[PDB]
């Protein structure tokens, strides 16, 4: 298990623009395009990111592209974040994917308001962190991907992911 098979088992794959959980428009590996209720506005956004005119529409390896990068972003996003970095330098290595998934779902602004989970992560009381983080609209809107990443950064191990 790694950080890839991780997420693509969280955010699935489409390669036809579709609405996520929020209703925002969407494709791929979780790519969100944007955040407006247009159509049009989310097909230009493609566009932009493909480099060409694809209709709705991608090729799975665009897919993988895109979620490269985006995968790449979220880590430097992290890295690059005061807040963050000192959290998730001072994990291991499989709690440090569940801090990639939260973040490559939420966005580093979405994760920064965590402040009082973020502490219990970084002094490693594992089960105190889990119950906090369950105290969230995030857990409450998507409960099933939350209690896998919440599993993930209790154990420290990839038994929620099988
Ligand atoms: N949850 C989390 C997210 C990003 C960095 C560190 C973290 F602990
Ligand atoms: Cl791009
Ligand atoms: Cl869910």
């Amino acid at each position: 298990m790694n950080i890839f098979e991780m997420l693509r088992i969280d955010e699935g794959l489409r390669l036809k623009i579709y609405k996520d959980t929020e209703g925002y428009y969407t494709i791929g590996i979780g790519h969100l395009l944007t955040k407006s209720p247009s159509l049009n506005a989310a097909k230009s956004e493609l566009d932009k990111a493909i480099g060409r005119n694809c209709n709705g529409v991608i090729t799975k390896d665009e897919a993988e592209k895109l979620f490269n990068q985006d995968v790449d972003a979220a880590v430097r996003g992290i890295l690059r974040n005061a807040k963050l970095k000192p959290v998730y330098d001072s994990l291991d290595a499989v709690r440090r994917c569940a801090a990639i998934n939260q973040v490559f779902q939420m966005g580093e602004t979405g994760v920064a308001g965590f402040t009082n989970s973020l502490r219990m992560l970084q002094q490693k009381r594992w089960d105190e962190a889990a119950v906090n983080l369950a105290k969230s609209r995030w857990y409450n809107q998507t409960p099933n991907r939350a209690k896998r990443v919440i599993t993930t950064f209790r154990t420290g191990t990839w038994d929620a992911y099988k």
